[PDB]
């Protein structure tokens, strides 16, 4: 599913991401924009052989099982395919674990490089939330 901007903001808020670990909703929408262009089915292979899945491009190296990432973990206890669903519950619940792991949203390199420090509230501007 390819979400609209305000549609995704609303879904993320319904699933408890607004101000989660102190990160306002616009941070999460901005991260999703540059990780996946709001497409739940996005996948990308990393140079190390791991793969990133879903709206927030969560990595099979640590967070989900795809059966093809040697030496990896599955800390969210989900198949990576669950991160591709039109229902964002699995991605949100796993993102909550990731952002709590010590480095906040810096875990998402695209957030650090493209969202951090910017006017992220623009990403939810005008949305009925
Ligand atoms: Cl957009
Ligand atoms: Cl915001
Ligand atoms: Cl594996
Ligand atoms: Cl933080
Ligand atoms: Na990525
Ligand atoms: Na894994």
């Amino acid at each position: 599913k390819v979400f609209g901007r305000c549609e995704l903001a609303a879904a993320m808020k319904r699933h408890g991401l607004d101000n989660y670990r102190g990160y306002s909703l616009g941070n999460w929408v901005c991260a999703a924009k540059f990780e996946s262009n709001f497409n739940t089915q996005a996948t990308n292979r990393n140079t190390d052989g791991s793969t990133d899945y879903g709206i927030l491009q969560i990595n099979s190296r640590w967070w989900c099982n795809d059966g093809r990432t040697p030496g990896s973990r599955n800390l969210c206890n989900i198949p990576c395919s669950a991160l591709l669903s039109s229902d964002i519950t699995a991605s949100v619940n796993c993102a909550k674990k990731i952002v709590s792991d010590g480095n906040g949203m810096n875990a998402w390199v695209a957030w650090r490089n493209r969202c951090k420090g910017t006017d992220v509230q623009a990403w939810i501007r005008g949305c009925r939330l």
